[PDB]
């Protein structure tokens, strides 16, 4: 039976589970690799990872090597025909109307559901990945296998609920703050009992709150826990030598988590694979700032 893919460009047929699978957006490899689907192509993001697979999903290349993609100039057409797919995953890619045409020329193509081109909402990738690679009942216990673990968090640390939580990029822009407003990409702090103080609401620009200067002191002072998704040490003296973050009380009362590198990459990634590697190594930082 084929598998038929509604999405933002119409409806993709995929005859039979695929055989060579690129991977075009920034973070699909987790969950075909989830689900024993080794993609010939992986697109690079960040954090100079080997093939662009962080460590959690790694070990399910079963030491292949797929082809380095990269959005640095646009999707790599030319690369991607040379590939010769079967099927082509575009969903976190930033596909529009014209490169959609251009990678259904080469294979079927699976797009975006909906108005995010990049980052829609992790479940919603995660399904759309399953049922394409004829793996929808496997990927639906990963997804549910996320929510409990961040769930049992929750029943560990009663104490947190309620407790304010921000979630901030690891740097300043042309001197802001960024947070990530509450939406999809906070459920996890949610599952774990917190709340997103609403001190960012004021400030949205799309999915971010981009902080004023003069609005950084009393916007993190809100919060009970501040996880900053810092990529290096240097990312984290930079944060603590803002004059607005170092006179905080967030800064003087010590509520800041810095993230390690692997940490802020599992954050970013929020996939079947990556969110029990925040569900492991996220609380223990947590309880050293609220109390367990």
């Amino acid at each position: 039976h084929a598998v038929t893919i509604t999405h933002l460009f119409g409806q993709t047929v995929i005859k039979e589970p695929p055989k060579r699978v690129v991977s075009a957006g920034y973070t699909e490899q987790d969950d075909l690799l989830a689900v024993d689907v080794v993609p010939i192509a992986v697109t690079d993001w960040f954090g100079d990872q080997p093939f662009a697979v962080w460590p959690w999903a790694a070990p399910k290349l079963g030491g292949a090597r797929p082809a380095v993609l990269n959005l640095d100039n646009g999707i790599q057409i030319d690369r991607i025909a040379a590939l010769k797919p079967d099927l082509i995953v575009a969903i976190n890619a930033g596909v529009d109307a014209d490169t959609y045409q251009q990678l259904s020329a080469i294979a079927p193509t699976v797009a975006q559901s909906g108005g995010d081109a990049f980052f829609e909402p992790w479940k919603d990738q995660a399904r759309s990945i399953g049922q394409a690679v004829f793996a929808a009942d496997r990927m639906r216990s990963l997804i549910e296998a996320v929510d409990q673990k961040f769930a049992a968090v929750a029943q560990r640390h009663p104490r947190w609920r309620g407790k304010k939580a921000l979630l901030l990029q690891g740097r300043l822009w042309q001197g802001n703050v960024v947070a990530t407003l509450a939406g999809w990409r906070t459920d996890f702090l949610n599952d774990m009992g917190l709340v997103i103080a609403d001190s960012i609401k004021p400030f949205a620009v799309d999915q971010r709150g981009v902080i004023p200067r003069d609005h950084i002191k009393a916007v993190l002072d809100a919060a009970d826990v501040l996880i900053w998704m810092t990529e290096s040490p240097e990312d984290e003296k930079a944060l603590l030598a803002d004059p607005e973050i170092a006179a905080s009380q967030a800064t003087a009362q010590r509520r800041h988590i810095f993230t390690s590198k692997e940490q802020a990459g599992a954050i970013a990634f929020s996939s079947v694979l990556s969110y029990p590697v925040v569900a492991e190594q996220l609380p223990p930082q947590i309880s050293q700032i609220l109390g367990a």
